[PDB]
């Protein structure tokens, strides 16, 4: 039972031939003093006790044992499909992120994905700094980073449960198109997308 492989819930398998032969997405990058690195298996211990927080355990669902967090980091890593990333500042690390192709993703299920459409979960550790309006200054210069790596990607995605007003609001006086409000495999989702500038 050494760590065996797990299943992504909302990874896609029937993907055309484009989808499918992407490589995994890019790792964006933050001037300093902001930095982003891809995750490290190592990384699950504190990835765990940050999503069980609060915050993250109500707005990610995702507050499982660092085993558990092991094995989603691990399958992530192992694919082409979602590229999880830890957010820095100053030596410290406050925030993780998830990278992923829309088109191999559940979310294509629910709108006609472009094979460059990218979707970007995020979520900041301290429960201080989210009061404060520090992801409405970075997220800004993330998606810019992520376009500028992929001049191909016509849209980043946000997919924030449609209870999530904060977020909601967030995505709409940054212009994002909304594409509907759906039920999926586990919860109903307010469906955005961030069309890349012209």
């Amino acid at each position: 039972a050494d760590d065996a492989l797990v299943r992504l819930a909302r990874e896609r398998f029937d993907l055309p031939d484009q989808v499918r032969r992407l490589a995994r997405p890019p790792v964006p990058s933050l001037e300093p003093p902001y930095g982003l690195r891809v995750a490290q298996l190592t990384d699950a211990e504190m990835l765990a006790e940050w999503m069980n927080r609060p915050h993250l355990a109500a707005a990610w669902e995702y507050d499982w044992p660092a085993s558990r967090w092991r094995q989603h980091l691990n399958a992530q890593l192992e694919g082409t499909y979602s590229l999880p990333l830890i957010g820095s500042w100053h030596g410290t690390d406050g925030g993780y992120l998830e990278l992923y192709w829309a088109a191999k993703d559940l979310i294509s299920h629910y709108y006609d994905a472009d094979p460059y459409d990218l979707g970007l979960h995020a979520a900041i550790a301290d429960l201080s700094k989210v009061n404060r309006g520090f992801g409405p200054l970075l997220l800004p210069r993330i998606v810019a980073s992520v376009f500028a790596n992929e001049p191909r990607c016509r849209r980043i995605m946000f997919d924030p449960d449609h209870r999530n007003t904060a977020t909601r609001r967030l995505c709409e006086w940054a212009g994002c198109k909304f594409l509907g409000e759906h039920d999926t495999t586990n919860r109903r989702m307010a469906l955005y997308a961030l069309e890349a500038p012209t």
